[PDB]
C-alpha cells in the first residue's frame, strides 16, 4: 500500500505539479481512504519526499557499484560511465526529478537531502581529481573541490533543463557528450 | 514614487521572502497608502518582476558595452572581464536576483524574461566561439551553441549558489577564477 501510494504519486506527477495533486487523488490512485493514507504518509510534501530520497539514493548506489567496479577504457568513456548514472536515473525519473527541484524552494527536508547527496558526489569528484594529480594524469590548476563543486552544478542544472525540454537548453540526446566534453577539457587542460 | 516602492522592495528583500512582505510594507515604506501602491503596481510579484527586468537589463547593457569596447589584453582576461559583468551585476543585487530566480517557479512572466536573456547570453557565447573557431583560435570540438549553453547554465547555478552561500557552492571570492578556468578550458581543449 506504501508502494501503491508511491506509484500513484510518481503516475500523477507525469500529468501534473504536486499542488493540483490531491491526498484524495493519492489516495483514490493507491485504493485506499483519505484516513488510511495519513496512516503511511503525513502529507502529500512527504510522499515527494520519499519519492526523491528513492532516485537520489538509486543515483548514489548505482556510482558507488561504478567506484567499486573501474571501467576498462579510456580516461574519456570512464567519465561518461560515471555522467550517465545521473543521467539515466534521473532521466528514468524526469516527474519526481522535477518536482523534487521545485520542492528544495518550500521544503527545507528536500534542500536538505539534495545538499548532503551533492556534497557527497562533490567529495568523490574531488578525490578523484587530486588521485588523477598525484598519479601525474592531470595538472595541478584551480582547487580540486571548487573544480568538482562547479562541475557538479553545471550538471545539475544542465541535466534538469534538458530533461524538462527548458528554453533554453542541450538536447536531451546530446547533453552527455557535452558534460563530458567540459569535464574532460576542465580536469585535464593546462 | 515608482522609484521609492522599487528601492523599498529591494530593501526588504534583503532581510525576508517576498511570501513574508506584504502590499501593506511596501506601502507603508515609499511614503503612500495601499490604493496608491496599486496605481503603480498590479501586485508585489510585478514589483520584483521590474526589480529583476532592471537587473538583467544593466547586465545585458553592460556586455553590450564590452562588446563594443574590446580590452586589450589575452583571452584569458578578454574572458574573466565579460563573465565578471555577471558576477558584479548580478552579485551587487543578491536580494533581487535570490527572489527572482525562486520566483521563476511561480511566474510565467519571469520564467518568459529569465528564458529570453539567457537565450540572447547563449547566442553572443555561441557568435563568439564560432568566431574564434573561425580565426583558428579555438578548435572545433562540440556544437558551439550547446557548449555555450551548458556554459551559460553553469554560470547561472554557480553564482547564483555562491551569492546564496548555498551548500554546496564555491566561495564567493573564489568563483570568477573557477568559471573562467572551465570556460577556456572547454573553449580551447583538444
Ligand atoms: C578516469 C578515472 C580517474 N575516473 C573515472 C570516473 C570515476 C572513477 C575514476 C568513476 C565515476 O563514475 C565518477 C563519477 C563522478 C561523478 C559524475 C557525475 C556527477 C554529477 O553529475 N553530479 C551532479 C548531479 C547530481 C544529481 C543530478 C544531476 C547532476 C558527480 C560525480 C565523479 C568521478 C568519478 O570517478
Ligand atoms: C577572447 C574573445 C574571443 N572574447 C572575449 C570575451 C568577449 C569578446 C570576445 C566579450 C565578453 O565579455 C563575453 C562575455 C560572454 C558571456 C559571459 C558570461 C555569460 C554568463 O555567465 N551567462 C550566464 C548567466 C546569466 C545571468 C546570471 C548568471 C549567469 C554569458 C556570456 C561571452 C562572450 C564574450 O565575448
Amino acid at each position: 500500500r506504501e508502494l501503491a501510494i508511491l506509484a500513484t504519486a510518481e503516475n500523477l506527477l507525469e500529468d501534473r505539479p504536486l499542488a493540483d495533486i490531491s491526498v484524495d487523488d493519492l489516495a483514490k490512485g493507491a485504493g485506499i481512504s483519505r484516513p488510511t493514507f495519513y496512516f503511511y504518509f503525513p502529507s502529500k510534501e512527504a510522499v515527494l519526499l520519499t519519492l526523491l530520497d528513492r532516485v537520489v539514493n538509486q543515483a548514489d548506489m548505482a556510482l558507488q557499484t561504478l567506484a567499486e567496479n573501474p571501467a576498462d577504457t579510456d580516461r574519456e568513456n570512464m567519465w561518461r560511465t560515471g555522467i550517465n548514472v545521473f543521467f539515466e536515473t534521473f532521466g528514468s525519473h524526469k516527474a519526481v526529478t522535477r518536482a523534487g527541484q521545485a520542492a528544495r524552494a518550500t521544503s527545507v527536508e528536500v534542500a536538505e537531502l539534495w545538499s548532503t547527496f551533492m556534497q557527497k558526489w562533490i567529495a568523490y569528484t574531488a578525490a578523484v581529481i587530486d588521485a588523477e594529480r598525484d598519479r601525474g594524469a592531470a595538472p595541478r590548476t584551480l582547487p580540486a573541490h571548487e573544480l568538482a563543486t562547479a562541475l557538479n552544478l553545471m550538471n545539475e542544472r544542465t541535466l534538469f533543463a534538458s530533461f524538462a525540454g527548458e528554453q533554453p537548453s542541450v538536447p536531451e540526446a546530446r547533453v552527455l557528450d557535452t558534460l563530458v566534453h567540459i569535464w574532460v577539457t576542465s580536469i585535464y587542460g593546462e
